[PDB]
């Protein structure tokens, strides 16, 4: 080879996490994007304490 590897090393992944049951989440609040659900519903559980701050950086 020519470049060659760079290092050998653990490299794992790494996943969000849930508001209201801290669960691996896959989509972000559509509204802000600045908070994790695993699912729609805990996204509408958590509202009353997250509404509280969403909408922050408004944006498209
Ligand atoms: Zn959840
Ligand atoms: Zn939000």
């Amino acid at each position: 080879g020519s470049s060659g590897s760079s290092g050998l090393e653990a490299v794992a992944p790494e996943r969000p996490r849930c508001a209201y049951c801290s669960a691996e989440a896959s989509k972000r609040c559509s509204r802000c994007q600045n908070e994790w659900y695993c699912c729609r519903e805990c996204q509408v559980k958590h509202w009353e304490k997250h509404g509280k701050t969403c909408s922050g950086p408004s944006s498209g």
